[PDB]
């Protein structure tokens, strides 16, 4: 698995853009930030362009790490409480708008309107109000058109390296029959919550909400196939035993080939969507402002095919 | 409809930096270059790169116009006679890598395996041979209107056309919706899978080969749209600002539909009032959106002496993974 460690040079380069860009816009809420952002990319090192532009294209590694970041811990501070009623942006500013800058090279930045407030920038810290733990790992939004293409979680400070779990899939573990059946419409894979703690918009998973279609876990090449898959909300029919039987293969695959990659201080972590299922650790939170923090941006490569669960034109905002 | 006037010395830089990465870069087999374009686009004219993605972002109009380009007559020499057996790149590679540099901008450069020997800027030229052809290498038949490749699920998000030369000012037709023109009943049926859209004999799997397990699969998508002829929308996206794929040609009506064949006649009368001639002069380069809008081109007589109208087409992708089952390899751009 490819990565990428910044030399100090690039790091300080990389940290000083950061900063200068944190000051010449106010917050992501000016649409010229949001224009700029591929110009703005472009700024970035050259071989930090290049690593990224190779790893889009090749398509062929579920995850990659660009590490040795300058994360200023005394500017950032401590670790908040919450993330709401918390004024943005922060003294984190400057981070935020790197994850920015990296999204705006795979592709378009987007959030979803009913998660966190419909920031851009995702907050990931220990929360007591959120407070026998079971590893799971997901493909992000499985059963949504519209789900992330790319995630980008930025880590802020882990001082007890606590890891992420991230799995690829096997094809010389599965058989041609299995592959075959998974690339069909035989699995139902169901919605989340997300709801409370315009008549077109939200008439539109009133497709997967109503009728329930069946889709395929498997997609794109046959040789090399994507997948969309959330052990914990797809459904087989009980009397499809070929395709119980592939999905399960598929899982015990998926499963055993897990892997535990750790986003340490300073490193950015990048998750194909569609190649890489992913998963949190259980861990012991302290509460005091020294906690495990990641930044997480959301990236689709088609803005547009999402129009018509968008409020306008303009909004990179779902739902 | 917004265009962009290059200043002589906009038109100056632009033309420097494509002779500079001419020379720097072999050709379009390179996949540094392609890999390189986005960052490449970022040495254009700041105005250029304001405009189009102000363009690209605001996700309204269905055509722009960048004007003033200077291309270099002599340097870029005779219109050729076929694009089959040309050196390539050929001297015109500085406009070539133009708007590949204005597609990286928009999305990804992609292309069709079975067009033109899979080049990704391909030519648009009179051919002797294809004179009775309704076709782009065409000259005396009417090119008439449509969106792009409207069946394929993979077809161009947008287009990209460079007029090298234009000695008789040609126009590019090409047409938008007025969506105020249409009853709301009309656009809510237009909204609903209610017509069928045949594909083009190209894409046809039965065409092009297949033959081998690999192959056979690169094609299953396409393969069961016709064996089911599932019926589609001609508009989608936003109901107050839709996106349409309107091919007049290859799209049926069931004739049962009653509804579906007042609707369709109402967007067809719609779009075809309100085409618009558009010449792309020398030095034009001309950006089509296509979800918004439709394109075609008037006939003209060709005179096959080295001095006709030349254009160079891209098409752009917004998402190129999503076509990732049409192509042979990962990192291929072309479909087929
Ligand atoms: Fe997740």
């Amino acid at each position: 698995t490819p990565s990428y460690s910044l030399t100090p040079a690039e790091a300080s380069a990389v940290a000083e853009l950061t900063l200068e860009l944190a000051a010449a816009y106010g917050s992501f809420g000016d649409p010229v930030l949001l224009r700029d952002l591929p110009r703005l990319a472009a700024r970035l090192p050259e071989g930090v362009q290049d690593f990224l532009r190779e790893f889009k294209l090749a398509d062929r590694h579920g995850h990659t790490v660009i590490r040795g970041h300058d994360f200023d811990q005394r500017r950032i501070g401590p670790t908040p409480d919450h993330w709401r009623g918390r004024v943005r942006p922060g003294p984190e500013f400057p981070e935020e708008l790197l994850l920015m800058l990296y999204s705006a090279l795979l592709g378009e930045p987007f959030g979803w309107a009913t998660q966190q407030d419909g920031h851009l920038v995702h907050d990931i810290f220990p929360i007591r109000s959120h407070e026998k733990q079971l590893l799971t790992w997901h493909t992000e939004d499985a059963f949504h058109p519209y789900r992330s293409d790319y995630l980008i979680l930025g880590a802020l400070r882990n001082p007890d390296h606590v890891p992420t779990t991230v799995g690829e899939l096997d094809l010389s573990s599965l058989s041609a029959e299995d592959i075959d059946v998974l690339f069909e419409p035989r699995y139902h894979i169901a919605p989340d919550e997300s709801h409370l703690p315009e008549a077109a918009r939200f008439a539109t998973i009133q497709r997967m909400i109503d009728e329930r279609p069946l889709g395929p876990l498997l997609y794109g090449s046959r040789l090399d196939p994507y997948m969309r898959l959330d052990p914990y909300f797809t459904s087989v029919p009980q009397d499809d035993t070929d395709a119980r039987r592939a999905y399960d293969a598929l899982f015990k695959v998926v499963d055993s080939g897990m892997r535990e990659v750790v986003a340490d201080q300073g490193d950015v972590l990048f998750i194909d969507n569609h190649r890489a299922v992913h998963g949190r650790l259980p861990f012991q939170a302290r509460y005091d402002g020294t906690d495990r923090w990641l930044k997480r941006v959301c990236v689709t490569s088609d803005l547009r095919r999402s129009r018509e669960m968008r409020a306008t034109s303009a909004t990179r905002l779902l739902g």
